[PDB]
């Protein structure tokens, strides 16, 4: 589709069998989930924004579907107050900012 | 233009009389600068992102000119890590995300 910027874009994605809403977001370098349990190897990382920094889980190569898009990428997981999806992972959805 | 997400999407803008650098942001409601002094009327406010709140410098009506697009719109200076362009703005400019 083509989105325009009036509210914010939301999407739905799948992530670990779940549903989610989230923001598809080219501020963000990696894309950043809400605490959830998630299974997988996964290593800590300090991500800094508006705010500060929080602590997240690295995972690896993890499936997402996003708008059908079925995606493979790093996910982080940890405090964030929205879920976002970062360019790591717009990059494979063939996301592109048009003006 | 059409812009990839492979690299951050920094552009050069014009505020106050001074050339920036900053993030084309969709997932930031606002636009918020790094402490800079402007001309105008402001109030206090606290914007919300990863990490946080932050204490900012509101702004009304601000004139900033962006990849030669000259539009007119809120912007907010405090202690942001980086200068942000969120959708306030980039709705002025035509901005829209494409997949
Ligand atoms: C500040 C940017 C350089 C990076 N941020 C992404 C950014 O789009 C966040 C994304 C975001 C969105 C909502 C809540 C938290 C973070 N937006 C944000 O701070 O916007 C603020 C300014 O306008 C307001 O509208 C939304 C919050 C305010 S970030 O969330 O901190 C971030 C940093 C690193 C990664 N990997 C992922 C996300």
């Amino acid at each position: 589709p083509q989105i325009t910027l009036w509210k914010r874009p939301l999407v739905t994605i799948r992530i670990g069998g779940q549903l989610k809403e989230a923001l598809l977001d080219t501020g963000a370098d990696d894309t950043v989930l809400e605490e959830m349990n998630l299974p997988g190897k996964w290593k800590p990382k300090m991500i800094g924004g508006v705010g500060g920094f929080i602590k997240v889980r690295q995972y690896d190569q993890i499936p997402v579907e996003i708008c059908g898009h079925k995606v493979i990428g790093t996910v982080l997981v940890g405090p964030t107050p929205v879920n976002i999806i970062g360019r790591n992972l717009l990059t494979q959805i063939g996301c592109t900012l048009n003006f």
